[PDB]
């Protein structure tokens, strides 16, 4: 494969889209700044949950917290765990590479890690609760849709059932994205 | 919340660029046909999986089988049996809703169902079949990344195990993308 020539279309606000020529076949793509999600199990194997509005669905979805890598040179960590402290006020001890998702493959080069978050403080001064396996049992009864909670909450499922293991923070992370922070299109 | 103006900024081969003006916040979304996936296991608990490249992330992914809801009025699953044939060349004799996911929240307005096919026959006349554990393995792993894989790959196993149930075809797809399909920009 090849790209012969990109052409950019336009710049928004969390996005570009892109028109490239490739190998010959017109390729699309949106740039996106990737983003960090985080399950955050406490001592009894619940983690929270937010229910936030979704204007591309006109509704509001119950997700893991998470956010844009919108932070030219912040570690997706740090990004991460500023996000778990803004969105459910908690700090965690512990924190791990639970899954890596790419959402939408065929349009967006899009990326997102999700970590597991452990040994959890309640710091500061809509969202819930959901044991694991309740939250597991909304994914397959279609009460849980966003693709990035689907997977951190089916993975953390399979961890806790111990079928599988959670990973280092420095594992590589093969598809986040580089291009649209490239662009740097601010100030 | 509340769209005060939908402004076209792009209408491509797959998707359309649209900004609305929501509640007051800009909110640019991707318009999408909207796809499906199969996970078609075996009667040995084994499923297929393809090994395609995206020019998004530049290599290839593994991922479930599947099609974009590209043709005007036609059922998910007829587009579904479709695909299955097409890419692995395989019927099946039962069809089930397996899980539906929205891949990306922030941006798109795509969803999509995947199933669960079972009973299945080789028909007609690069790919691989993996035993659903070994499948889930490879997600907890990284080496399966593909959202729509990452879903049907741990929901179907979360099925083996007997965790959880497939639902009836007719169960309500709620996100199913429309706008991009009401364009109907061709011919
Ligand atoms: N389509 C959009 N157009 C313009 N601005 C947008 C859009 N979508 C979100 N924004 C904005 O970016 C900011 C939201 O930032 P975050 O809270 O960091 O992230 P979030 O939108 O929740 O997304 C995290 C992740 O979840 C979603 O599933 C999304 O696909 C993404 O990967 C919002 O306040 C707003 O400025
Ligand atoms: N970014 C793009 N720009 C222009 N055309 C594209 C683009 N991406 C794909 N296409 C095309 O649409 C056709 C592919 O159709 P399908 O085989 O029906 O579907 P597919 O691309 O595999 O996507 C199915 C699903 O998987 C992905 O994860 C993608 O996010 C989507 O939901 C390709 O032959 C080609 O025309």
């Amino acid at each position: 494969f090849e790209t012969i020539s990109s052409e950019t279309l336009h710049t928004g606000a969390i996005f570009a889209l892109r028109r490239d020529q490739v190998r010959i076949v017109t390729r699309e793509v949106v740039e996106h700044f990737g983003a960090v999600a985080i399950v955050a199990m406490d001592d009894n194997g619940n983690i929270p949950m937010v229910y936030q509005y979704r204007h591309t669905y006109g509704r509001r979805l119950w997700e893991l917290p998470a956010g844009l890598l919108d932070v030219a040179g912040e570690p997706p960590h740090l990004t991460a765990a500023r996000e778990l402290r803004e969105e459910v006020g908690l700090q965690a001890s512990t924190w791990q590479v639970l899954v890596d998702l790419d959402t939408a493959p065929g349009f967006s080069d899009e990326s997102v890690r999700v970590y597991l978050a452990t040994g959890l403080r309640e710091v500061g001064r809509t969202m819930g609760w959901y044991p694991i396996a309740e939250a597991a049992r909304r994914v397959l009864r279609g009460e849980i849709v966003n693709s990035i909670a689907i997977a951190g909450v089916l993975a953390v499922h399979a961890v806790t059932t111990g079928f599988a293991q959670p990973r280092p923070l420095d594992t590589e992370w093969i598809d986040r994205p580089t291009a649209f922070a490239a662009r740097r299109a601010e100030r």
